[PDB]
């Protein structure tokens, strides 16, 4: 970190201490040309990355939206809330794991389409519909075959 | 009517026209006191058959149960919501023409069903495999079959 | 209004009712061919128009927005909140005598620029330095001379 | 620090970088139980001298009021967020570089100014119709004359 002072690149951690509840980490730097001294902090970034929309807006992820997708798709098909959970807990890490401030809804809905293929094929069928926008009948027979191959 | 804008207490009826088939009354008004024009919809309040539904339980019919249905098919599809709420007031139509007290749930879907056939095809295969409930994939195929079939 | 029950093109209001404290008018309806009475009600279309952005995304009308620009410009300016409050009603006036269904935000700030040009001249500058995107300070008296003018 | 996910006590880091100009260290941090990976990040929270309002009213210096009174004034301005931020964080080493207990809202002001002129000459402008609270339009020429004058 460079010195908030004299902007030398190089400050060293002279002390470190955890902070609320374990979730923050308090430090104190120290300067190695000013030799002034300092306190920073650590704050992990909890919240889920953006969602960068189809039409480049962004809008902060919404789990409802996320789920009541699912859920539309899942309409009468033998899979308990326990496996959407799971699902959209899964899709949730997967997101996470990219290290990105924000993830297109592109990323999202092919996402959503690998665990809807894991748990029930004509809930994937109906998302894919939707989510790759049909606009023949031609191409739910497409989607199919597609699906046919693996 | 009163003022929307200003709360005066009378307002003057400066046009009408029939819309929605002759269904409803769309009036022009004016307010006397702050001049400001705004549109009017005059709509009928009808007594609707109650619902049998698939258990044998009756419910009151429920006009947002049935429209959420089909706006659930007709996602991102080139149909007007006066297109939509033309087919639900024939499909109400059909219903009060019965003259029965009650309807059963299945009479209800199939109106749907005739309806989406008319306004657009890729939402009744969605409809359907609902309406349907389609446990395997190749039922899409089979659906878009019979479809194609009448 | 046509007959709901045998489709005569001709129903007779016999009876007429203010409702939700006058900003809906119940009627009663009779039906000249089959003789049928049936309830009827009319109600205002209270919806602003949807705004088309500048990348032509569209969005709802947010009167926040339109407020909030409107405050930045009249920071530490003689216009009481009463000036304002008039103003914006003014504007979505102009907006709804359009009778569009979406209005290009292009219009909502010309229509600010009108109204801040009579509110406050300096308000009016400050407004025109981020709507029309100034590059270089002297579009502030460039600006100036276009306003010097009408 | 402990993970925010699986409460486990000690995350270890598996990635550092220099984000901000170098007045941030962005952390990626990963579980060893859950294997659960986040982000985190490290700035900096000095002591600021109070500031003395126009009504030599005290009050604590507030970094957000500093910066959301700059982000007004660079509103469509090609300066990034991190030069923003190494702006902010010049004016608070040159107000600390002062080793004053309080400093008045003026020297804030001035130094927000000196900033913003090397920044961006329309921001400048902008703040100083506000800062230096305009009352007609022929102080916006005066005012870019005071400025063309270094
Ligand atoms: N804000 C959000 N938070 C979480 N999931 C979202 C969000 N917006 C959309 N999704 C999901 O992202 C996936 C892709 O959605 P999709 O509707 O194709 O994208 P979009 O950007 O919303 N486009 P469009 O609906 O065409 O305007 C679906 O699983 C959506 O439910
Ligand atoms: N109370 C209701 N009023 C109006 N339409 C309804 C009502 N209940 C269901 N519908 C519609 O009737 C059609 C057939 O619905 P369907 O789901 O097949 O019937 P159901 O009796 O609800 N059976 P199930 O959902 O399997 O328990 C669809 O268009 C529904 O939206
Ligand atoms: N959704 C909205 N509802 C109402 N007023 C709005 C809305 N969006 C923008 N405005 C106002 O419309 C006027 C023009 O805004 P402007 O910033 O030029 O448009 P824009 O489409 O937002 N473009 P940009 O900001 O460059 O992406 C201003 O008075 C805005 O406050
Ligand atoms: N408590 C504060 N901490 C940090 N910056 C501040 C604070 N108060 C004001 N500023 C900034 O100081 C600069 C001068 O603000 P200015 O508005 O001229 O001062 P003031 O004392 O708030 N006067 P006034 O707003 O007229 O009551 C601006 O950059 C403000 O954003
Ligand atoms: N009728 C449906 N049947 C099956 N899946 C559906 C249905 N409607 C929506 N979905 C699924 C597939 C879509 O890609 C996904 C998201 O739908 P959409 O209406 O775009 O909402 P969203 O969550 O993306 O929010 P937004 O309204 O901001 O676009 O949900
Ligand atoms: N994901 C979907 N895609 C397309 N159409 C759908 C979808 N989900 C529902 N619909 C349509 C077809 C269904 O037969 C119809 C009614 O669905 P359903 O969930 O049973 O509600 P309903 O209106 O009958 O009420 P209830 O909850 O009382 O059963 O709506
Ligand atoms: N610093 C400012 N001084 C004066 N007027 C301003 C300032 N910032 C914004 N405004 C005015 C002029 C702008 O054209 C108008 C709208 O600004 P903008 O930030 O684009 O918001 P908006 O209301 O259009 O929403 P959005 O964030 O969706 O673009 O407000
Ligand atoms: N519309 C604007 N355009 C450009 N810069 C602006 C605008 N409004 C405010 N600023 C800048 C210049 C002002 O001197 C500075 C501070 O504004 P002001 O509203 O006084 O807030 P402040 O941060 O001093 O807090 P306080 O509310 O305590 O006075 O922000
Ligand atoms: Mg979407
Ligand atoms: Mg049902
Ligand atoms: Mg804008
Ligand atoms: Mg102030
Ligand atoms: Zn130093
Ligand atoms: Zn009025
Ligand atoms: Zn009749
Ligand atoms: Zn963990």
């Amino acid at each position: 970190m460079h010195c908030p002072f004299c902007f030398a690149v190089d400050t060293k951690v002279i002390d470190s201490r955890l902070v609320g509840e374990g979730s923050s980490v308090r430090r104190r730097r120290q300067c190695l040309v000013c030799n002034e001294r300092f306190t920073t902090f650590e704050v992990a970034e909890l919240v889920m990355p953006r969602v960068v929309k189809s039409n480049d807006v962004r809008e902060p992820f919404n789990e409802e939206k996320l789920r009541s997708g699912m859920l539309r798709a899942l309409e009468k098909r033998p899979v308990s809330s326990d496996d959407v959970e799971m699902a959209i807990n899964h899709i949730k890490s997967q997101l996470r794991a990219t290290g990105e401030r924000e993830v297109p809804s592109k990323m999202i809905g092919n996402l959503v389409m690998e665990q809807l293929k894991k748990l029930d094929k004509v809930a994937y069928i109906r998302f894919a519909s939707v989510y790759r926008s049909f606009e023949d009948i031609k191409e739910f027979g497409e989607e199919i075959a597609r699906l046919e191959d693996h």
